[PDB]
């Protein structure tokens, strides 16, 4: 977003952010409209462009902020828990913060309704949403792959909560024990 | 594709398939054109529609056939190798059949240039490209996740071959030993 967005008071900036978040919880990016957001906020359309270059700007900003949060939900556990137990705890933070949440829809669109055009503009502008050390390491890449995939399938196959828990457990156990041990047992 | 495509002689059907494959090795789906394929084959445009409903039909068919092959490259090893060693061998089949191949471009577009519109039409029409038992199991889901992710990054970050091998090894070892053992060692 633009400097004027960041120079808003906490209360005003948080209101603007909430309206942008709410638009993206209820519409895919292709369906989202600047007009919806300004009518929610009851501000002239012009005001929107003082905060953001365009819709994409707001979308990327919302994505970056919510993803940072959903990631921190996991990465914060590693300060006070084994990776094993952090993963088991994260399962339930996901129930509360992803499945039973308005973010369910935000993430379904991100996962299913992405495009090369979005990726093209997203990737070069993006700041890390994971810890600085935690991008370059094999542990994060493996857990990313497997957990993102469970989330993708949750959306894709419209899993119930119990089906999500069942597969997460099976697959995170396989990751934890390894392929060799899972095979022996 | 339509019945008339399948009723072609092996030689004629294989020629048509090669031209469709070649169009998709050199263009993203959005950039691909029926006109390119028929000019390659030197047949009237009308002939194309006797073989396929539309471009999407040919694209999906090509994708399904090449993916079946790239998957079988792995799954065929499991008849004659430990899963551990099959994975290590697969790394090199990927060098020969993905990186140094015309399929590099076919797969880059599939990985990076997909859309909800494509997925919407793809998913319900798709037949399995993996063994019947091998869709419903946690091993396949974990290996899918991790290997697809290595492939995504290969394309995304334009990895050299050596960088692909380095990360594959690190990450497939972590999968094989497990997170616990990788941490201990
Ligand atoms: C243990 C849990 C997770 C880990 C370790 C993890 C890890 C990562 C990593 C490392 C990246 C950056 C990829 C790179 O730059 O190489 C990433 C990106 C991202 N993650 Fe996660 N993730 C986890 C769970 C989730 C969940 C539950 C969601 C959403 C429901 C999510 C959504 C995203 C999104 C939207 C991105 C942006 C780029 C992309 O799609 O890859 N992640 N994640
Ligand atoms: C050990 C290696 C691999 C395994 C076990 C694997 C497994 C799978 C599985 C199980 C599916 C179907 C997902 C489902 O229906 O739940 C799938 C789909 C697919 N795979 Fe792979 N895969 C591997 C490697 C590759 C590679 C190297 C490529 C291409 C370069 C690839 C490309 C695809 C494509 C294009 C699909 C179509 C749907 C999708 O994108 O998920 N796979 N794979
Ligand atoms: C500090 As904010 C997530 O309201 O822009
Ligand atoms: C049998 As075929 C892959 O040429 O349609």
């Amino acid at each position: 977003p633009k400097s004027t967005y960041f120079s808003l008071s906490d209360e005003k900036r948080n209101r603007v952010y909430d309206a942008c978040l709410n638009e993206f919880q209820t519409h895919s990016f292709h369906e989202a409209k600047i007009m919806h957001i300004v009518k929610a906020l009851d501000i002239p359309r012009g005001s929107f462009y003082q905060y953001f270059e365009d819709l994409k700007d707001a979308y990327f900003y919302v994505l970056s902020q919510e993803t940072l949060e959903i990631h921190d939900l996991f990465f914060n556990l590693l300060k006070d828990n084994s990776i094993e137990e952090s993963l088991d705890k994260y399962k339930y933070l996901l129930l509360e913060n992803l499945i039973d949440s308005p973010q369910y829809k935000l993430y379904k669109y991100r996962f299913l309704d992405w495009t090369y055009e979005l990726e093209r503009d997203w990737k070069p502008q993006s700041s890390a949403t994971v810890p600085a050390s935690e991008n370059d390491n094999p542990i994060s890449q493996v857990l990313k792959s497997v957990v993102h995939n469970l989330v993708y399938r949750l959306f894709s196959e419209n899993w119930t909560e119990k089906t999500f828990i069942e597969n997460y457990d099976k697959e995170i156990k396989l990751v934890t024990e390894g392929l060799l041990n899972y095979i022996t047992d």
